[PDB]
């Protein structure tokens, strides 16, 4: 039906070489910090261009190291604040050596010695107990990913994989613009860090950490209901569904929504959140919100969701997309 929709247009006929003209789509990426905006951008390069070559991935190695060192130090420092002891008291020396090694370098690095110290600390029961209470302090979301894969990351000849790259946390400053072609549509994607359609990202896992989820709702409320976006397709990405899935097992939605009375399961809890956001639409009869549960780090899921998102654009906004 999208193909049929496109086929009705007659504007290329008005241009001398219309069949060679580029139909443009301006896409804005919005959402609170750390909600996954920049990961969506990487997935576009991976899916619609080449993405990350081994040479490109090599440039992210010290970032992978930096992220790994920050995660462990965060957990170790939290133990102090939360009064949690080491499972085996021999680790207290490793905790100190962690600070000695990190305190003597300027940027991320990895040595056999450092790798040894981190692996022993990570495997400790008191450290694991502190990890399981991460909702109480600031800890990188990719902490377990890198930490559990230390052995591979620690090898002298390590070359970061695409997943290693997608998992990195690199704060964005300034507005970042990316161009890619999908289904013959020329997308100009803006990651407003620091309009045909808008993709609003939400970190579902921020619910049990004003409350973060509520601040995200506040931002979506204003964005979604803004007059400038009256003719823009509003897409909602309820992201980090993989992390939310593991969290909802032991953490209750009531921490975020006290009035929530449904069962504390993935199905009911996720459904509740979607309804909370879509209900902010003050024009439920004139505007439709397009919601997708995503895992921005999963290339396959993002390719699927973006395919669906593109069909909505073709069916809803093609007439407002110019030829260049
Ligand atoms: N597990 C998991 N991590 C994610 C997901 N989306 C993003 N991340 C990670 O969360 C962090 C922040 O994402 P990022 O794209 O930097 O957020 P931004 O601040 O919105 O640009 C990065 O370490 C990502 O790798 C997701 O769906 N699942
Ligand atoms: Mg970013």
């Amino acid at each position: 039906k999208a193909a049929v929709e496109r086929s009705k247009m007659i504007d290329r006929n008005l241009r001398e070489d219309g069949e060679k003209a580029a139909r443009e789509v301006k896409l804005l990426l919005l959402g609170a910090g750390e909600s996954g905006k920049s990961t969506i951008v990487k997935q576009m390069k991976i899916i619609h261009e080449a993405g990350y070559s081994e040479e490109e991935c090599k440039q992210y190695k010290a970032v992978v190291y930096s992220n790994t060192i920050q995660s462990i130090i965060a957990i170790i420092r939290a133990m102090g604040r939360l009064k949690i002891d080491f499972g085996d008291a021999a680790r207290a020396d490793d905790a100190r050596q962690l600070f000695v090694l990190a305190g003597a370098a300027e940027e991320g690095f990895m040595t056999a010695e450092l790798a040894g110290v981190i692996k022993r600390l990570w495997k400790d029961s008191g450290v694991q107990a502190c990890f399981n209470r991460s909702r109480e302090y600031q800890l990188n979301d990719s902490a377990a990913y890198y930490l559990n894969d230390l052995d591979r990351i620690a090898q002298p000849n390590y070359i970061p994989t695409q997943q290693d790259v997608l998992r990195t946390r690199v704060k964005t400053t300034g507005i970042v613009e990316t161009h890619f072609t999908f289904k013959d549509l020329h997308f100009k994607m803006f990651d407003v860090g620091g309009v045909t359609a808008i993709i609003f990202c939400v970190a579902l896992s921020d619910y049990d950490l004003m409350n973060r989820m509520h601040e995200s709702m506040k931002l979506f409320d204003s964005i979604c209901n803004n007059k400038w976006f009256t003719d823009t397709s509003i897409i909602l990405f309820l992201n980090k569904k993989d992390l939310f899935e593991e969290k909802i097992k032991k953490s209750p939605l009531t921490i975020c929504y006290p009035e929530y009375a449904g069962s504390n399961t993935y199905e009911e809890a996720a459904a509740y959140i979607q309804c909370q956001f879509e209900d902010l639409n003050k024009r439920k009869d004139t505007k439709e919100i397009y919601t997708h549960f995503t895992c921005a780090t999963d290339t396959k899921n993002v390719q699927f969701v973006f395919d669906a998102v593109t069909d909505v654009i073709i069916k809803n906004n093609l007439k407002d997309c110019g030829l260049f």
